[PDB]
C-alpha cells in the first residue's frame, strides 16, 4: 500500500501485476532496479583457473554458491587439494557470520562416457587438429598419453567394432569432426571434417551407436567412495540413461553416503526418453547441454531444456543449466548477447541453478564469468511473471496431505499477500526450505539450521539463502525455536535483506525432529 | 477412492466453468456442512416454542422479526419464545446452536385503510372502474370497492395525474385521472380482490417520508433494549438513511449489525455509497420487483452479490423462494432452482417470509432450503472463485488478513475438512469467509452476540465457549482450538485423518490473528 | 469510437466487456435496455386456455415460437382441432409476408407412463382429496371415467404388485401423495397423506418400484402416426430412458417421419444415467422438470438442469428448460419472484428454449405468461457473459474438418469483432444456422429458407429468426443465392434487425443441396 510510491516501480512490479503475459512482456523496464537478493544458485567448475585459495576467495566474493569437481579430469590428489583449496576459502569468511557463505562441493563422475587420451605434452597441452588432415583413432594403449594432431588414443577398446566408414566420431562436445575413411588393425584411418583445438581426456560421442557401457566403471567406485571420504555434498552423476543407473550410485554412496543428493545428468537421447523414470529416483537434475547438444540435433536442445526445466518445476525438484552458457568469456571480458540471453532464459524457464564450466575451470576470467550469472540472474529473478507461475502450479499440482506442505503454499501466499521482505524457516534436512521454494516467493526464503550440510545442499533450491546457526540448544525446546528465528531476523538485517517494519513470515513446527514443521506466522520486523 | 466421487469433487477439479457444469453429478452426495444460512420469520405457524425447537433442528440460523406487523409485546413474546427454544440445547454445549434474532424496520411504508365490513371482509375492484384514493381521517376504517384510504397523508400532492397507485403485492394498479379536493380520482387499470391494510407502491412518484419515522425510533429503541443481534433496515435510499439508523441506536447499539434494504431504484442507483456505510445488505426482492420491473430484478440480485462478494460483506437473497410452501408440502421446479441459484450467485444468507411466519409448513419449508442448499454449496466452482477473490483483493500488511488468505489457499491445498479460528468479533471468521473456502469456518467465540451475528458470514459455523479462562493464557487457546475440533467430530463436520487448519494470534484481544497451523484430527480429544 | 458511446451502454455491454465473470456481474445494470431481439424460443401448451383463433393470434403477438401438443391429454380429434386453430392463427399474419412468424407444432408423447382416470364430471372437473381421508386406487374399467374424492383409477393394471403396504403413490408430478394401507380384490386402499386438487388423467409416479412399460405403446404408434399425418415438426418423446427408446421412435416415424426432430425429455433417474448416449441419437433435449422432480429429489433437479443443458450446448444440440416456471400464473396476472428468477437463470444456463405448461394450458393469464417469459429472456439473453462462453467452446469442442463448421466460427468471431447486427445463413435444412448458434452470438442469425418445415424447426436453436422465401428459382443458380441474401437484408431492415451502416456476417455456399456451405462474407447495408 503505502511503502511508498517508488516500492511499486521497482523490481518490475509493473509486470508483475500485469493481467496477461503479453502485458507482463510489455511492462519489462531497464529503469526498474532489482532489489531482492540474487535466487538462483551459480556453480563453478574448479580446475587450473579456479584452485588457488585466493582466487576461490574472490569467486565467492562474487557469487559461487556450488563448487564442481569434474572426475572426467585431473585426478584423486588434484580434487583432494581443490577440496582443501575450497574449505580454506570458504572458512576464511567464517569470523563473522556477517559475510558467511555456505558452499557446496558437487563431485561430478565420469559414468558411461568415452574419451582420448592424454597429449605428448602432458594433460595441461593442446594441439591443433587440422581440417582435411588425416587422423588415426587407435586402442593401442601404446598411445594413451601419447596423442598428437595425427593420432587420437580413446578408451573404449571396441570403438573399431561398432563405427562405420563413411560415420562420424565426435571430439570434445562436437567441436572435432573425424569421418572414418578405412578400418584395419592399427585403428580407424580419419579425414577431419571440422577441426580445433584438442586438449587431453576430451569426451567422444559417436552418431548412430548404442554402445553398451557399463554405468558404473571399477574408477567410478573408486570417485564414489572419495565422494563419501571427502564429505561432498552433491554427487552430478554423468550420462544418467535409466533408474537403474540412478539407483547403482545411491547403491554404491551407501548408508554412509545416504544424506548426499544425487543430481542426475541427462545427456543423450535415451535419458531424455527415460527422464519420468530418472527424476522419481533422483534428487534433481542437470541439463548437460555440452553432450546433449551433439547426442541430439543442436536446433532440439531447447525443447529438452524447456521440458526438463518445466517437469522438475512441477515434481518441486532442483533443476540445473549446464554449459556453454557464458562461453565468450573464456577467452574476453564480456559475453555476447546471445551468452547474456541464454541465462536469462534459464531463469525465466524456471531453473534453481546456473553452472560455468570451461569459463571457471580453464579460463582467463572466472571471476568475472560468475559475476556476470549473478548481475543477469538478479534482473531475470525479477521479470518472473510469478502471477501465472503461481495459478499453474495450484491447478496442476497434485492435492497434498503433508502438513508441512499445506504450510508452506499458505506460506508463500502470505508472502505475496503482503509484500512480504522473507519468509524464515527452521529446517533440519532443507525439506521445509525446499517446499517453500517450490512455489516461488518473491521474498528470499532464509533456511536457519544447525546442520552444516544441509547449509550447503539447500543452494540446489531457488532462493533459499542458509544460516548456519551454531549455539547449542537452549535449556527449553521453545527458546531455542524462538532464539533461532530470532537469529534468522537480526542476519536478516544485518545481510539488508530486512529493515524494521518489514513484514515476515516465520515457519516452524511443533516439536523437534524432521517432519513437523506445520506453523506458519506474520511478524513485523521491530528493534529489540 | 469414494471420497474423490462426493461433493461434486469430479466438477470442482474440470477445466472450465463448462466442463464443471457438464460432470456435476446428482448421485454425488454433499459431505459438507450446509454454510449459506437460513433466516426465518416468526409470525403465527412458526412462535410456539415446540415449532421453534423443530425450526432450529431443521437449519434455522436467524430469526427475523417484521415489525410492519404486531405489537411491540408481540415481538417481546416471540423472542422470549425463540431464546427459550434456542437455550432449551444449551446443556449440550458441544452441539449447541446458536440463534440470532433481526428486527426488520417497518420502514417508509404506504398502507390501506381498514374495509368497512372490518379487518376480515373482501372487496372485489374492478377494471375499468373509478376508485378515489383519500387520506380523509373518516374513510380509515370505511373502505370499499370505490373508496382506499392510504396512511400515507402527502399523497395527493405528490402523485401527478397519470402517475400509476399500486396496491397489495402490485396486483391492484391505478392511474390518477384528476387531483381533486377529495383526493385523486382514479382509474383501475388492473383489477383484484382487496383486503385490510395493504402494502401501496408509488414507483416514479418521489415520496416525501422521511427515512426514520416515530416508529421506527421505538422500534429500534426495543431492538437495543430486547437485545437483537441484527437490524434489517426497510427501503434504504442512501448512505445517510443508514448512519441515521446506526445515531438512533445510539452508543448502546454499537455492535448492532445494519443490513440494508435494496428495494427500490434509487437504493440501486445508491448501492455502492449504502454498501460503504453498511455492515451487509438484503435484496428485497417483494418491493424491488414492484418499484422496478419484474424481469430486471435478476440483474439487481447478481449485481448487489457480485458487489458484496467484491467487498467482503455479507448479503441476503430475500423473499418468495419458496412461496408455494406456503400451501404446499413440495415447491415448484422455479423455487428450488431460485434457491440454487441464489447460493451459485453468491448469497450469504436466504430468507424465508409468509412460508415460516403464517404458512402450513414453516419446518419443511426450512428443512427444504436446508437440503438444495448444501447441493448448491457443492457446486460452486471454486477454481474460479477462489482466483477471481484472490486477485480482487487488495494487498494487505494487516497481519489478520494475511493469515485468513494462506490459511483458505492452505484449506484448498489439503481439501481440509475445516478451518477453526478463535474470535472475539467475528472479523478474523469474516475475512476466511470471504475467500469463500470449501473449508468449514468452525469459529470459537465467548462472546454470545458474535456468536449469533457471525451466521451472516457463508461458512462461518460459531461455537460459543462457556469455560473460565485458564491462568495460563496459551493453554485457553489451546482449550479453545481442541473446543473447536471436538465439536466438529460430535457434530459429525470432521472425522479421524481429516486435516484442520487451525487460526489464532500471539495475544489477547481483538486484531492480532497471526498465526496459520496445520493439525490432524485424531481420534484422542487432544490434536496436534 | 463512431457507434456513439451511447451503443456501448445499452445491452449489457460494460458487463459484456468484463475482464472476470465477478466483474461482468458487478457490471450489471438494471437501466442497460436489452437492444438484440429475444433468441430464447417459447414453447406454449396448448390446452383450453389456449384454443380460440383470437387467443392463439394474442399468443403469437405476446411471443409464441413452438405451440406443444400434449396427447397425455384429449384426443386426436381434440388435437386435430387444436392445430387447425394455431395454423389459422398463424397464416393470419402471411397478409405482410415479412411480419410473418413461423410457429412450430410439437407433438408430446406418452411414453411409458401412468396416468389416472377421467372425473365424475368430465375431463373440466375437479376434486378435492382432503388430507387423511381415504382413497381407493383401482385397476376397474368401471371407474375409469367415472373417479372422484374416494376412488381414483391408474391405467397401469398389474398396480396391486408393483406397490407395498406402506409405500407412496404420488398423482399429479408429486401434487398428492398417497399412502397404502392395505392390498385387496378392490385394489390399493390408501390413506391420504399430502392432499389438493385432482384434474383427469393426472401422472403417476411410483418411488422404490421398477415397472415393465414398453416404451411405444399401441397407442404411441397411433399418437406418432397422427403426428406424421398432421405433418408435425417436432417430437418431445416422454420418458425417454436409453438410447433404443428414441431408435424406436425414430424407427416408428418411418420414412414419411423423417425430417421429424426427435426432442428426448428426460423424466427420470436412468434418463439423467443414460443422457449421453440418449444424447448421441436425439435432435435435441428438454430437461422435463415436473416428472423428473418427483422421481428424483427436488433438491437435486438444479444439477441435473445445469448439467444436462451444459452437455447439450457442447453437443451444439438444443435443449428445452420445462415445467412450472410461472407456476403461480396459471391463477395470478404477475409472477413470485423465484420464478421470474428461474427463467432467467435458465436462459443463463443456457437453455435454447423455455416452455410453459398449465400456464398457457389451462390458466387465467396465457397471453400474459407469454409475455412475462418474452420480456425476462430479452433481459437474461444481453446478461450472457459472452467472453467466457466463447473462449471455453473454443477450447471444449473438437476440431472438425466440416466446411460449414469451420465457417461457422469464424462467422461468428468475425460477428464479434465489429458488433455485427446480424448473421444471414442460406439453409435448407436449419444445420448451416444451427452451427452459427452453438457459437451463442450476440448477432442475431436470419436463415433464409424455402422449406417452410425447416422456418418452423429452426426455433428449436436459440438466436435463429427464419425467413421463408416464397419466390421461384433463377435462371443463374448464382442470382438465386444473391436473391436471398438481399431478402435477408431487406427482411432485417423493415423487422428493425437492420439500419443502413450495419454491418452483416453473410454466410453461404458453392454449389446447391445441403452440406457446402463454406463461405462467409462481411457487407455494409446499403442505401
Ligand atoms: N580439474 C581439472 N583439471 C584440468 N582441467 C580441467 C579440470 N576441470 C575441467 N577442466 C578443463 O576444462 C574443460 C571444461 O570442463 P567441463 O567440466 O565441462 O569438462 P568436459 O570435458 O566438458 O566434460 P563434461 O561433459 O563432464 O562437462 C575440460 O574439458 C578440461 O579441459
Ligand atoms: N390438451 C389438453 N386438454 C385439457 N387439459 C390440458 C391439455 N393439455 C394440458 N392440460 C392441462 O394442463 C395440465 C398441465 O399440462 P402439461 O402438458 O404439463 O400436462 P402434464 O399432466 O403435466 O403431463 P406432462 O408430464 O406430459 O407435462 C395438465 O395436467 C392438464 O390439466
Ligand atoms: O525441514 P525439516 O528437516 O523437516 O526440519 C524441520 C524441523 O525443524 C524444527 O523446526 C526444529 O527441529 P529441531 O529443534 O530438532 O531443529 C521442527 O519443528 C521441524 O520438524
Ligand atoms: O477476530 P477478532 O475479534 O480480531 O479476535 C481475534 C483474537 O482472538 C484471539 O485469538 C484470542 O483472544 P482472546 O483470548 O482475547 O479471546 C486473539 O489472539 C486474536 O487477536
Ligand atoms: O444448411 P444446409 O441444409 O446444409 O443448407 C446449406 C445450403 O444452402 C445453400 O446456400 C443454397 O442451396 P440451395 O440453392 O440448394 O437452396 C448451399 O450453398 C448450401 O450447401
Ligand atoms: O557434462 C556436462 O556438464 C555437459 O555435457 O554439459
Ligand atoms: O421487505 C422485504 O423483505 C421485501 O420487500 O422483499
Ligand atoms: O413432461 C413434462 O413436460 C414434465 O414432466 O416436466
Ligand atoms: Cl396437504
Ligand atoms: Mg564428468
Ligand atoms: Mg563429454
Ligand atoms: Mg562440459
Ligand atoms: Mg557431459
Ligand atoms: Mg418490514
Ligand atoms: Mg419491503
Ligand atoms: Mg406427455
Ligand atoms: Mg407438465
Ligand atoms: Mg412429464
Amino acid at each position: 500500500q503505502e511503502l511508498g510510491t517508488a516500492f511499486f516501480q521497482q523490481q518490475q512490479l509493473p509486470a508483475a501485476m500485469a493481467d496477461t503475459f503479453l502485458e507482463h512482456l510489455c511492462l519489462l523496464d531497464i529503469d526498474s532496479q532489482p532489489v531482492a537478493a540474487r535466487s538462483t544458485s551459480i556453480i563453478a567448475t574448479i580446475g587450473p583457473a579456479s584452485r588457488s585459495v585466493d582466487r576461490l576467495k574472490e569467486m565467492i566474493k562474487a557469487g559461487m554458491n556450488i563448487a564442481r569437481l569434474n572426475f572426467s579430469h585431473g585426478s584423486h590428489e588434484y580434487h583432494a587439494e581443490s577440496i582443501a583449496n575450497i574449505r580454506e576459502a570458504t572458512e576464511s569468511f567464517a569470523t563473522s557470520p556477517l559475510s558467511y557463505r555456505p558452499v557446496a562441493i558437487a563431485l561430478d563422475t565420469k559414468g558411461p562416457e568415452i574419451r582420448t587420451g592424454v597429449l605428448q605434452g602432458g594433460p595441461e597441452s593442446e594441439v591443433e587438429i587440422v581440417k582435411g588432415s588425416q587422423v588415426l583413432v587407435t586402442v593401442d594403449p601404446k598411445f594413451q598419453t601419447r596423442g598428437d594432431a595425427k593420432t587420437v588414443w580413446v578408451d573404449y577398446h571396441n570403438i573399431t567394432r561398432v563405427v562405420a566408414v563413411g560415420g562420424r566420431i565426435y571430439i570434445d562436445d562436437g567441436l572435432i569432426s573425424l569421418v572414418v575413411q578405412k578400418i584395419g588393425p592399427e585403428g580407424l584411418v580419419t579425414e577431419v571434417e571440422h577441426g580445433g583445438i584438442l586438449g587431453s581426456r576430451k569426451g567422444v560421442n559417436l552418431p548412430n551407436t548404442e554402445v553398451d557401457l557399463p554405468g558404473l566403471s571399477e574408477q567410478d567406485l573408486l570417485d564414489l567412495r572419495f565422494g563419501v571420504q571427502h564429505n561432498v555434498d552433491i554427487i552430478f552423476a554423468s550420462f544418467v540413461r535409466k533408474a537403474s543407473d540412478v539407483l547403482a550410485v545411491r547403491d554404491a554412496l551407501g548408508p554412509e553416503g545416504q544424506n548426499i543428493k544425487i543430481i542426475s545428468k541427462i545427456e543423450n537421447h535415451e535419458g531424455v526418453k527415460k527422464f519420468d523414470e530418472i527424476l522419481e529416483v533422483s534428487d534433481g537434475i542437470m541439463v548437460a547441454r555440452g553432450d546433449l547438444g551433439i547426442e541430439i540435433p543442436a536446433e532440439k536442445v531447447f525443447l529438452a531444456q524447456k521440458m526438463m526445466i518445466g517437469r522438475c518445476n512441477l515434481a518441486g525438484k532442483p533443476v540445473v543449466c549446464a554449459t556453454q552458457m557464458l562461453e565468450s568469456m573464456i577467452t574476453k571480458a564480456r559475453p555476447t548477447r546471445a551468452e547474456t540471453s541464454d541465462v536469462a532464459n534459464a531463469v525465466l524457464d524456471g531453473a534453481d541453478c546456473i553452472m560455468l564450466s570451461g569459463e571457471t575451470a580453464k579460463g582467463s576470467f572466472p571471476v568475472e564469468a560468475v559475476m556476470m550469472q549473478h548481475a543477469i540472474a538478479r534482473e531475470a529473478e525479477a521479470a518472473v511473471y510469478h502471477r501465472q507461475l503461481f495459478e499453474e502450479l495450484r491447478r496442476a499440482a497434485p492435492l497434498s496431505r503433508d502438513p508441512t506442505e499445506v504450510t508452506a503454499i499458505g506460506a508463500v501466499e502470505a508472502s505475496f499477500k503482503c509484500c512480504a521482505a522473507a519468509i524464515i524457516v527452521l529446517t533440519k534436512t532443507g525439506r521445509s526450505a525446499q517446499l517453500l521454494s517450490q512455489y516461488r516467493p518473491r521474498a528470499a526464503v532464509i533456511a536457519v539450521t544447525r546442520s552444516a550440510q544441509a547449509a550447503r545442499q539447500v543452494h540446489l533450491s531457488r532462493g533459499v539463502f542458509p544460516l548456519l546457526y551454531r549455539e547449542p540448544p537452549e535449556a527449553i525446546w521453545a527458546d531455542d525455536v524462538d532464539r533461532r528465528v530470532q537469529f534468522g531476523i537480526e542476519s536478516g538485517k544485518l545481510r539488508g535483506f530486512l529493515r524494521v517494519g518489514d513484514l515476515v513470515i516465520v515457519v516452524t513446527g511443533w516439536r523437534p525432529g524432521s517432519g513437523y514443521t506445520n506453523i506458519m506466522r506474520v511478524l513485523s520486523v521491530s528493534h529489540h
